[PDB]
């Protein structure tokens, strides 16, 4: 009414309260009408590339907190890159063969893969899928991403499948394929094979054996009085037991007799006596290792043949210097098996149940069978001592039951014969964080062969032909005519027809001269499947090139994706698909345990993406040390959601005092500028070096550490909060107030673009407020480049030490409003006694220290008398009451208050503006 005289906030077109929830979808509909990727990838075309390959994601289900980190923590890098001098195509993917999605049919909808055929089985699997990767996109989405979402890759489609059989066909010419007889991970509960990346390891309670074996011939060395000691973990092994292993040179063994006399080796004396509980104990003689080979046992329970054998694979660390060896179950009684060519013997089956091979045990799950083992072992008198122990154990990843070692006829692939130049590949590759070269390095000089048959149907089949020979037929013309047979019709042409079918119009193999073929029914392992997405992806379509620039992944994933990409590369070209990886680590509670439903410390994205939006999920992502674990929790993403509050008044506060500028002419020169302004000019400079150097770095914490400062204190409560009362009181052609608006308009046009790829929904609609729109959003500008600025390095020190000393005011400000007497910095008048460093600074001043320290007048003298008021390190003070007539304008404490006749109850200042107009109004 009458108190006021407008010079306010106009500009409230942003609104303070942040309902992102219910405003966020909106933004996404006008993304999607502009298609913006599709701008974004033109408008850069000529640019150099930056492929960030998208690690396919499982269509398990909907998506969790860790599959948006891992799609946020990627899009923040594409946004940069595409507004930085780089082209960055993104191409979203799912991967969709495996286990991950036959178990979630078989438990979720209840439905059983032997109840129906194997196609209606592959069929329920791809409308499964499909149902899981449309419902994924859209979550992803709504958290804010962009990419190719129309146009993505899925393992399922034609291309795909059809380019896999090329990465397994251009292995195999190379020899790296082989298929043979060899122990590996077996699943009963999935009945298939399994691999380290499909283990899980969890503590599990087994029974640990102490168990004798009788000596038959004993080879001039030892006596049938004497028996030998085995300690074992798995008593379903001893009925595939042919042999029994010693260290031949390193280690010696020596009888102890405790009624009767056992051998064990020597340096496990005690701890053979304490677990078996002996009493009293002594040792007959000593014999070399090696002096035991080919010494004949016999079996304690079929008293059969049982051959000792030497092997560096024993280890004193084991409960015994013998260890039984069954071929069937273990991969070092194996290797031992073969160069003494034992008999390699499996009584187990698929399911776990043992068959004809166990005479007194079959038909039993292996499981069920150790306590009749023991049992058995009892009433033969072998068994010496039986405890329980509590070890890791490998499990199925996704049944989460136990798994076991079965010698059976696989698909493997030839690791060890180019292992050295997958060495060589992980050396050229730039892993961050650092300790990820080695997290793989040593991943691949003690891995194995990879094992890649898995007995299932919902996957891409290894496309193997069998002549009358039974020899394996792979070859470029086979190879060649299956993948162009998966383009056209897909993987399910393999199940639905004939072997002959499959194979070239008129393809004659020596092995068969009838011409009579059969197929292979065992599938590829699903990391294959991801593992082949550099062909398939990276060099078949046209946007994308290989090797990529980056892969950002899990910790998980190097023995993953980051392992079966590698190994499949290296295998075809040689060389690394991937210029660098970028590691993050895995979601917690914030208490630190793992997001179960268990625990009830599940963090849904959408209960999240409803209850506080997007940006704040955003900002909480570049909150955290994402290269390790990550902790998240509603009160966590609280104090994040009080975060944006600052960010979202600062910026309200910049678009407010900027509604009334022009800056199209009205622009303040850099000379012109306030002394005060420029070093402001100076800060936001760094600024923008630091976060796109941060964003270079991939530091996404340093930078969302960076903002909060710039705002909470630099801006909001320093620069923004002397504006506060200075900026509309003066003219609006004011070359102060026109200079301070300069400022803030650089700095929100540099910190809009700065955001872009952190924050998009605020940073779009903070765009939609800029006076100078030559693009339609801020995503179509390229970031801010760093200017140089005259004289910054004195500037910085005095006007820093400036910043330290009205802080120093400030609190003696605040000490006045403990006493609250005058409760107001505008209404104190000050006078000031200055160390004369202080004195230097303020005659260095030339603005005016009243309207900085925003107090009504200042008068610095060298009273040195400290009555009782304050004294700060650098200067004393005294807060003293003007006394003046009040401005109803500015409400300064003037004595020129009433010396205007038309304006008796103005200042000067106020009475001047008032009174005269620019031009206009
Ligand atoms: C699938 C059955 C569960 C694991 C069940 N809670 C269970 O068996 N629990 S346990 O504590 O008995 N597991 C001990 C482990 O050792 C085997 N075991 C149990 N009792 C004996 C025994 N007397 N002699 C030999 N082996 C034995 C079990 O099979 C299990 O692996
Ligand atoms: C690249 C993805 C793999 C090829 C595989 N499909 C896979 O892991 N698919 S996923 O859907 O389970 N996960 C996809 C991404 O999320 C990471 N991830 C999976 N589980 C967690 C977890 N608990 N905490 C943090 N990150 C996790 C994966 O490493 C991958 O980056
Ligand atoms: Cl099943
Ligand atoms: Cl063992
Ligand atoms: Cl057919
Ligand atoms: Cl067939
Ligand atoms: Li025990
Ligand atoms: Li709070
Ligand atoms: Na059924
Ligand atoms: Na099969
Ligand atoms: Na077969
Ligand atoms: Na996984
Ligand atoms: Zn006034």
């Amino acid at each position: 009414m009458e108190y006021k005289d407008t010079l306010l906030m106009p500009k409230t077109e942003f609104p303070m309260r942040g309902n992102l929830p219910n405003r966020e979808p909106k933004m996404q509909e006008q993304w999607a009408e502009m298609n913006i990727y599709e701008k974004v990838q033109k408008r850069t075309e000529g640019r150099p590339l930056f492929v960030l390959h998208d690690g396919p994601p499982y269509a398990n289900g909907d998506i969790g907190m860790h599959h948006a980190l891992n799609k946020i923590l990627k899009d923040f890098i594409v946004r940069y890159k595409s507004m930085s001098g780089f082209c960055a195509p993104y191409v979203p993917g799912w991967d969709t063969h495996g286990l991950p999605i036959e178990t979630a049919l078989t438990k979720n909808k209840k439905v059983n893969r032997k109840e129906m055929t194997v196609a209606e089985f592959r069929k329920l699997c791809e409308q499964y899928a499909w149902e899981q990767v449309n419902g994924q996109r859209e979550q992803f989405k709504r958290l804010g991403v962009r990419g190719d979402w129309d146009n993505p890759y899925v393992t399922l489609q034609p291309q795909y499948e059809a380019q896999q059989i090329k990465v397994f066909g251009d292995m195999a010419k190379k020899g790296y394929i082989y298929k043979g007889l060899k122990p590996v991970y077996w699943s009963p509960s999935s009945e298939s094979a399994l691999a380290e990346a499909e283990i899980e390891y969890y503590d599990k309670r087994s029974a640990s054996i102490y168990v004798a074996f009788n000596v038959k011939d004993g080879k001039g060395v030892l006596e049938q009085d004497e028996k030998f000691i085995i300690w074992t973990t798995t008593p379903w092994t001893m009925p595939a037991n042919q042999g029994i292993a010693v260290n031949p040179e390193l280690q010696y063994s020596v009888v102890e007799a405790d009624g009767a006399k056992y051998v064990v080796a020597t340096e496990l004396i005690e701890t053979v006596a304490k677990e078996i509980e002996w009493a009293d104990y002594k040792t007959l003689r000593t014999v070399k290792g090696s002096e035991l080979e080919r010494v004949v046992a016999e079996h304690p329970i079929y008293k059969r043949d049982s051959l000792v054998v030497l092997g560096d694979h024993v280890t004193t660390d084991a409960g015994t210097g013998c260890v039984h060896t069954a071929p069937g179950h273990g991969e070092d009684d194996f290797i031992v098996g073969q160069k003494y060519g034992l008999e390699v013997l499996c009584p187990v089956d698929s399911k776990g149940h043992m068959t004809n091979e166990a005479p007194g045990f079959e038909g039993l799950f292996y499981d069920k069978a150790n306590k009749p083992i023991t049992d058995k072992l009892e009433e033969e008198g072998a068994l010496l001592k039986l405890s329980f122990i509590t070890h890791s154990y490998p499990h199925d990843w996704r049944t989460k039951k136990p798994t076991i070692f079965r010698a059976t006829a696989q698909w493997f692939a030839s690791i060890k014969d180019f292992r050295e130049d997958l060495l060589k590949a992980v050396e050229k590759t730039k892993w961050v964080p650092t300790w990820g070269e080695t997290r793989l390095y040593n991943m691949v000089r003690d891995r194995g062969d990879w094992c890649i048959s898995r007995q299932r149907a919902w996957g891409v089949p290894i496309p193997v032909f069998y002549a009358e020979n039974e020899e394996p037929i792979i070859t470029d013309e086979t190879i060649e005519h299956v993948s162009n047979l998966f383009r056209e019709h897909g993987s399910n042409v393999w199940f639905e027809r004939e072997a002959k079918d499959l194979l070239p119009e008129g393809f004659t193999h020596e092995g068969s001269p009838n011409g009579r073929f059969t197929k292979e029914t065992d599938i590829m392992d699903v990391w294959f499947d991801s593992g082949s997405s550099h062909q398939a992806v990276l060099e078949e379509r046209e946007d994308l090139q290989r090797p990529a620039d980056l892969y950002l992944e899990g910790s998980d994933q190097y023995r993953g994706w980051f392992n079966s990409s590698l190994s499949t590369s290296v295998a075809v070209t040689g060389e690394a698909p991937y210029k660098g990886v970028l590691s993050h680590g895995f979601a917690l509670d914030g208490e630190g345990r793992k997001m179960s439903k268990s625990l009830g410390n599940v963090v849904i994205p959408e209960k999240v993406m409803k209850q506080l939006g997007a940006d704040i999920l955003r900002l909480w992502v570049a909150s955290v040390d994402y290269q390790a674990d990550v902790r998240v929790s509603d009160n966590i993403l609280k104090q994040v959601a009080e975060v944006y509050r600052k960010i979202r008044n600062t910026f309200r506060f910049l678009l407010g005092n900027l509604a009334d500028f022009n800056p199209t002419t009205d622009a303040v020169a850099v000379e012109d500028l306030r002394e005060v302004d420029r070093y402001m000019l100076v800060k936001l400079n760094k600024l923008i070096d630091k976060v796109k150097k941060s964003y270079d770095s991939y530091e996404f914490s340093s930078i969302y550490h960076a903002v909060h400062n710039f705002c909470t204190i630099d801006m909001s409560s320093f620069y923004l909060d002397f504006a506060k009362d200075v900026l509309y009181i003066e003219a609006e052609n004011n070359v102060e107030r026109r200079s301070i608006q300069t400022v803030l308009y650089e700095t929100l046009l540099s910190l809009t673009k700065l955001v872009s790829p952190i924050l998009s929904h605020t940073a779009d609609e903070v765009w939609v407020h800029i006076p100078n729109v030559t693009e339609e959003s801020v995503q179509l500008v390229d970031m801010p480049e760093v200017q140089e600025i005259e004289g910054a390095d004195q500037l910085v020190e005095k006007w820093d030490a400036f910043m330290e000393l009205r802080d120093e005011v400030l609190k003696a400000l605040e000490q006045a409003r403990n006493e609250k007497v005058i409760g107001k910095s505008l209404e104190a008048k000050l006078t000031l006694y200055p160390t004369a460093d202080t004195k230097e600074l303020l005659a260095s001043i030339s603005e005016n220290v009243g309207q900085l320290f925003i107090v009504s007048d200042l008068e610095v003298a060298e009273g040195e008398a400290p009555a009782e008021a304050q004294k700060f390190s650098y200067a004393s003070i005294v807060v003293s009451k003007a006394e003046g007539e009040k401005c109803e304008r500015c409400w300064v404490v003037s004595p020129t208050v009433g010396e205007d006749q038309d304006h008796p109850t103005l200042c000067t200042r106020c009475a001047d503006v008032v009174k005269n107009h620019y031009v206009q109004q």
